[PDB]
């Protein structure tokens, strides 16, 4: 249940860029330099970071829209419910954990940054999770264990348990509805906070998901991109990475002296802790 005319769905299919290894290697190591730097550091994540998962993306080379423009079908090597995070879920996960990691914006739905133990306290579902419904009246929200049946806001069969019988609903908002006014105020406030805002596997073409990362550049942020594809906003990145995400984190990671840690399976905290020990930070300048 996914449109194919009224949505105007930006530019679809560009080609792939890939770094060479040895500027690749020296764009990570700038990466990390900025890590050490910063503050503040907010992720913001598109389909990009869930490929490597089986998930196609929507506008690259073999994404939802791009096929559908050409007359072919997105494949899935995967369904939602038996999607594992990627080696990029986990890296967010333990930069949250040693305090590296201020906030996460995702405009997925894909539902694996909560199932990866994510603290949803510190991330933004943009475009709403398809494992997650909410009761209409009370607002409560459930982390499924499969895929909410139904998109656009309707009326999922079930009903609230809350000590309400409200009317459960899905978060997957359609093209015309509202982001989440929760969701959106916490990752503008996240975004405009920012003394470093990275963006992994995102074209950045929807308002305003995409534009959020830009908030961060006023009042001197730096903004990083992480993507194969060129993306809306490439001119106001002072750091460009065109490689697998995977691949970028893993390094970077490295670089951090952060291990990345192992998924138990579909764990939900809600919360986020004090952080955990993390490494010393290298004399930069
Ligand atoms: N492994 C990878 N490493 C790096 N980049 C990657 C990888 N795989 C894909 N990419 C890049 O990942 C990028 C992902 O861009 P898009 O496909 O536009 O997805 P969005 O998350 O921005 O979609 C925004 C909304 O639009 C929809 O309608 C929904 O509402 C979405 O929520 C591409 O440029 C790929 O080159
Ligand atoms: O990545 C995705 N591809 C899709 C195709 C159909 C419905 C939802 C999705 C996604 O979230
Ligand atoms: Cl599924
Ligand atoms: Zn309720």
């Amino acid at each position: 249940g996914i449109d194919p005319f009224t949505a105007d769905k930006g530019k679809c299919g560009l080609p792939e860029i890939f770094d060479p290894p040895e500027e690749l290697e020296r764009k990570v190591w700038e990466l990390a330099r900025l890590v050490w730097q910063s503050s503040s550091v907010v992720f913001h994540t598109g389909a990009g970071i869930s490929t490597a998962s089986g998930i196609p993306d929507f506008r690259g080379p073999h994404g939802v829209w791009t096929m559908e423009e050409r007359g072919l079908a997105p494949k899935f090597d995967t369904t939602f419910e038996s999607a594992r995070p990627t080696q990029t879920h986990m890296a967010l996960v333990q930069l949250e954990r040693v305090g590296l990691l201020r906030f996460l914006v995702s405009q997925n739905v894909d539902g694996l940054h909560v199932r990866s133990g994510f603290p949803r306290d510190k991330l933004a579902e943009l475009h709403g999770n398809m494992f997650v419904e909410e009761c209409a009246k009370c607002k409560t929200q459930y982390v499924r264990d499969t895929v909410v049946g139904t998109m656009g806001l309707k009326a999922t069969g079930r009903l609230c348990t809350v000590a309400c019988r409200g009317e459960l609903r899905d978060t997957i908002l359609d093209w015309e509805d509202s982001l989440p006014d929760r969701d959106l105020a916490l990752a503008d406030e996240a975004s405009r906070n920012a003394d470093l805002s990275i963006t992994l596997g995102t074209s950045l073409q929807i308002r305003p998901s995409g534009n959020l990362p830009l908030a961060t550049k006023r009042r001197g942020g730096r903004l990083v991109i992480v993507n194969l594809q060129p993306t809306k906003h490439d001119r106001h990145a002072d750091l460009r990475i065109h490689g697998y995400v995977d691949e970028v984190m893993t390094r970077l990671m490295k670089h951090l002296g952060l291990e990345i840690p192992a998924w138990d399976g579909p764990r939900v905290l809600e919360r986020a802790l004090p952080p955990l020990p993390r490494p010393p930070t290298p004399k930069l300048e």
